[PDB]
DNA sequence: ATTCTTGTTTTCATATCCTAAAATTAAAGGGAAAATAAACAATACATAACAAAACATATAAAAACCACCTCACTAGCGCCCCCTGCTGGCCTCTGTGGGCACTGCAA
């Protein structure tokens, strides 16, 4: 395990793919990535029946598509409600991320440092 | 008639032999002190026999040493999710762009 671990630091890939330009830190990502090559999926979402392909995305899907009274993640900033927390990671790298060089309104001289107050103005 | 050699008994003579008294001298006999020898008895040394102590061999008696087996630890590499965060389209809801019909005002 630690000797995997070091590979973080280090930045080591001792695992190359063979079919594309892909390098992994260790065998499982390696055998992970040769799926989308073969095309091979071993897992199955029992509910829909919907292909997918990686376990994980499986998760995701029960949990967002066949799940009832999830808890959902609330902007800190804005008002508004929005399900996946990668999604709420992208909202505030896209709306509320500091912007250096300023964004002025359309029909105003008001000069803008963050895009939400920008749309809100 | 007178003178001269030669042979044979007589008688002193001078060495020798015999005779006996001295002396004497060595033998020989006895008294006695050494004295070597010898017979016997004692001591010390050497040899042989018996009994015991010391040395060497066998054996087995614990006992020590070496090697193998075994039951663990130590590495080793996948294996398998699993969770978490970024990424790249995707789509639909606001929002950017525009054509154009419509109206209020004042000729
Ligand atoms: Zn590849
Ligand atoms: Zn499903
Ligand atoms: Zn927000
Ligand atoms: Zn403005």
């Amino acid at each position: 395990k630690l000797k995997r671990h070091i590979r973080s630091h280090t930045g080591e890939r001792p695992f190359q793919c063979s079919l594309c330009s892909y390098a992994s830190r260790d065998t499982y990502k390696l055998k992970r990535h040769m799926r989308t090559h073969s095309g091979e999926k071993p897992y199955e979402c029992y509910i829909c029946h919907a292909r997918f392909t990686q376990s994980g995305t499986m998760k995701m899907h029960i949990l967002q598509k066949h799940t009832e009274n999830v808890a959902k993640f609330h902007c800190p900033h804005c008002d508004t409600v929005i399900a996946r927390k990668s999604d709420l990671g992208v909202h505030l790298r896209k709306q509320h991320s500091y912007i250096e060089q300023g964004k002025k309104c359309r029909y105003c001289d008001a000069v803008f440092h963050e895009r939400y107050a920008l749309i809100q103005h």
